[PDB]
């Protein structure tokens, strides 16, 4: 018997999951680090996909290689600056991260920050 012979194609679906059925979603662990040399080599690399690339980029935009101090986390990490002292607070959210680093570190401020 002769039958159609085409190719069978459609229109695809440009959704990913949805809230019919869709799990409530579970945190994004994303990698990152701030590398911050007392010399005031100041670095970040948040929501990278490897802790080892983020490491990297933490010490990249530090400048030393060896950049030491460098906070890493997979959370929220803010930096506060008091007198030439540099504390890094970390939290999940940012806000938490705040409260963290304004926990461990008063008469400062917060200028840096960065969450993933």
């Amino acid at each position: 018997p002769t039958v159609d012979a085409h190719l069978a194609n459609g229109s695809m679906s440009e959704v990913m999951m949805s809230e019919i059925a869709g799990l409530p979603i579970p945190p994004i662990i994303h990698y990152g680090a701030i590398a911050y040399a007392p010399s005031g080599a100041s670095g970040k690399a948040w929501h990278q996909r490897t802790p080892a690339r983020a490491e990297q980029v933490a010490l990249e935009k530090c400048g030393d290689k060896t950049c030491k101090v460098v906070s890493r986390f997979t959370r929220c990490g803010a930096v506060a600056y008091n007198g030439s002292k540099y504390q890094g607070g970390t939290g999940l959210t940012r806000r938490a991260a705040e409260d963290d680093a304004v926990n461990r570190l008063e008469g400062g401020r917060i200028v840096n920050w960065a969450c993933n």
